[PDB]
C-alpha cells in the first residue's frame, strides 16, 4: 500500500523507480539538488528547460528525471509564487502517473536557494502532499537538513 517516507541524504543515491529534480530554470545545471541530479545524469539535461510551474520528463538511459521547476520567491510575489509552487507539484503528480512508476523520489520545491530568504518546509511539504495524495507510487522524500527531516516525519505520522 501507497506510503510515504523521508530520508535524509542525497537525492541522486535514491532508491526509487524515478526522481524529481528541483530543476533550475532555463535548463541549467543550477546548484544544490539540480546540481546533483546534473552530476548523475546529465543526458536528462538534453532540451530540459522548462517554464516555472511546470514539469517535463527527460529520460537518462530508461531512468526518468522529472524536471519540476518551482518559483523563486526572490523573484515572485508571496501569492503568485504559491500559486506556480502549488502547479509544479501538480504537474509533477500528473508525470508520475503518465511514467506507471510505482516510487518517485521527490525533494521540497521552492526551498533553499528559492526560497525567499524565508522558512517553506511547511508551505512546500503540504503542496506536495495535496497533489501527491492524488496518485498510487510510493513518495520518498529527500531532504539534508536534520531537524527538516524531523519535522518531515512528524507530519507523515500525522496523517497515517
Amino acid at each position: 500500500a501507497p506510503s510515504y517516507r523521508v530520508k535524509r541524504m542525497d537525492i541522486a543515491k535514491n532508491d526509487e523507480e524515478c526522481v524529481v529534480n528541483a530543476a533550475a530554470p532555463r535548463g541549467l545545471p543550477g546548484h544544490g539538488v539540480c546540481k546533483a541530479v546534473y552530476k548523475k545524469w546529465p543526458e536528462s539535461f538534453k532540451n530540459s528547460a522548462t517554464p516555472v510551474g511546470t514539469a517535463k520528463t527527460v529520460m537518462c538511459g530508461t531512468y526518468p528525471v522529472i524536471h519540476a521547476v518551482g518559483p523563486n520567491f526572490s523573484n515572485y510575489s508571496e501569492s503568485e509564487g504559491d500559486r506556480e509552487l502549488a502547479a509544479a507539484y501538480r504537474e509533477v503528480a500528473k508525470e508520475v502517473t503518465r511514467l506507471g512508476v510505482n516510487s518517485v523520489a521527490i525533494p521540497l520545491l521552492s526551498t533553499g536557494v528559492y526560497s525567499g530568504g524565508k522558512d517553506r518546509l511547511t508551505q512546500s511539504l503540504n503542496h506536495l502532499f495535496t497533489a501527491m495524495d492524488s496518485t498510487d507510487a510510493d513518495v520518498v522524500i529527500y531532504c539534508r537538513d536534520k531537524e527538516w527531516e524531523k519535522k518531515i516525519s512528524e507530519a507523515i505520522q500525522m496523517r497515517t
